[PDB]
């Protein structure tokens, strides 16, 4: 039936600022809570503010040398280390900004204070917005992703589960998640993104694992275009496989909104309601699940999306006319929650659906 949700947030997220021109914006998340805040939602969940996660929790998958270079780093010293950013990745994706660990820190903590709860058995979904930052590597920071929360979280619960499915649907390739686990077959990592001339090039259809993890990754590449018809047909007989052959006991959704109709970095067609049937869908198996952010760059859009996704979450319809909040003139001209697709083209055939879920179905076949 329904189920408790537990929600973390740090009012402090939407100040951290990645620089003039950069479109990964943090404010979104605080334009997200205004808007759940304004719908009632909060009546509904319990609210935590995270602790900031410390070097030590970060260090149980990040290298100590790469950890102790994040809380090191400033704006006013990073001249004395051009080589150590060099070597970490830290640039024009990932830039040196005030306050960047503690931003860290409260991405990382809302994810990790998540899984503690779930393998407490005290909610049966815990939500955060401010995670989901899957491009992190053990020693490198990448798309725009300095420590991947996602990653640690999957650590936590694996304390308790045997088995944790990890679902990705940013426009984006989850290659950070996937590579920290390439090799296991305690977590299997289902990734939804454009693949070709796109970043970050990873997640071919033929990338399935190594090892005792082979056939525990999986990627679905698409094309521009696709569409709420195309993605549903798909994204539900995956996932109820993948839950049928693996049997997981908790499960990680990574909710990037860059998958949104309109992105200012992504080239999908989705709408809210579309991107939203993704967590239906994986509700609806009834395990614990940790529910995050991710990319999305139209920021009116990804708070909509959020929004709605709490939603979703907490089994509450809430109405198309969006309540006053802080943010209102973001959400001209209409003033409403949901989005219409635009007339582009998906270059994603039914054919070419059909056939690469086929593809993914003779893999899934592969399982004990
Ligand atoms: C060396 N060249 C730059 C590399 C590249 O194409 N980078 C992507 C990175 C896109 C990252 C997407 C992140 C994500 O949405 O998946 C995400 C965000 C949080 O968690 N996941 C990108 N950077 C930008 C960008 C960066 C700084 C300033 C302006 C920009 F447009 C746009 N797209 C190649
Ligand atoms: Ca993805
Ligand atoms: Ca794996
Ligand atoms: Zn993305």
């Amino acid at each position: 039936g329904k189920k408790k949700v537990c929600y973390y947030y740090d009012g402090d997220i939407g100040n951290y600022y990645y620089g003039q021109g950069h479109p990964m914006k943090p404010h979104r998340i605080r334009m997200t809570h205004n808007l759940l805040l304004n719908y009632g939602l909060y009546r509904k969940m319990e609210i935590y503010r995270p602790h900031k996660a410390t070097a030590e929790e970060m260090t149980k998958y990040h290298s100590d040398e790469y950890i102790k270079f994040l809380r090191s780093i400033r704006p006013d010293n990073m001249s004395e280390y051009s080589k150590q950013m060099q070597r970490f990745n830290v640039g024009e994706d990932c830039p040196v900004f005030d306050g960047l660990f503690e931003f860290c820190q409260l991405s990382t903590g809302g994810s990790v204070a998540g899984a503690v709860k779930l393998n407490r058995q005290q909610t049966d979904m815990a939500v955060n917005w401010a995670g989901g930052l899957h491009h992190a590597k053990k020693s490198e920071a990448s798309g725009f992703c300095y420590v991947n929360d996602i990653v640690l979280a999957i650590l936590e619960l694996l304390k308790y589960h045997q088995r944790v499915l990890y679902i990705d649907i940013d426009i984006h390739h989850g290659d950070g998640v996937e590579e920290a686990f390439y090799t296991t077959d305690r977590v299997m990592t289902v990734s939804f993104h454009k693949y070709g001339e796109y970043f970050p090039g990873t997640g071919d259809l033929r990338d399935i694992g190594a090892g005792k993890g082979k056939y525990y990754a999986v990627n679905f590449p698409m094309r521009d275009g696709i569409d709420d018809e195309s993605y549903g047909q798909i994204f539900k007989p995956i996932i109820s496989k993948v839950m049928e052959m693996y049997q997981p006991s908790a499960v990680v959704l990574q909710c990037g909104a860059d998958s949104l109709s309109g992105d200012r970095l992504g080239c999908f067609n989705l709408t809210v309601k579309g991107h939203a049937k993704c967590v239906e869908v994986v509700k609806t198996f009834n395990l614990p699940l940790l529910m995050l952010g991710g990319g999305g760059y139209t920021i009116r859009n990804v708070a909509r999306c959020w929004t709605y996704e709490t939603a979703v979450a907490l089994d509450c319809e809430i109405p198309n006319e969006l309540p006053y909040n802080d943010y209102f003139e973001y959400f001209g001209p209409d003033f409403k929650l949901h989005i219409s697709p635009s007339n582009m083209t998906n270059q994603n055939t039914p054919e070419y659906m059909e056939k690469i879920k086929q593809r993914l179905f003779e893999n899934l076949r592969m399982l004990p």
